[PDB]
């Protein structure tokens, strides 16, 4: 459970980063 | 944006549904 | 594992579908 | 495309890494 909860939370955060990037181009 | 944005939000919701599944532990 | 593996496989499949839709640039 | 494309491929690979981790079952 706990390690997969961390990895899935990292997926939501990377998928949110692509929303942030699409609102301009490729933000870093 | 809008099409990819809706689908990225769907990926977050499926990944969050996966968090809710793991919390049952050793289920289906 | 088995259902979680199927859910994660569907994330790869939807995420790959967004590559296909991005390649058109002007489709939804 | 190219940035979002690279980053969706990073989602596929992080989701695939989760399959490889789930195959241990008793560890992480």
């Amino acid at each position: 459970i706990q390690a997969i909860k961390k990895e899935l939370t990292q997926i939501k955060q990377k998928v949110d980063s692509l929303l942030e990037n699409l609102e301009k181009i490729e933000k870093e």
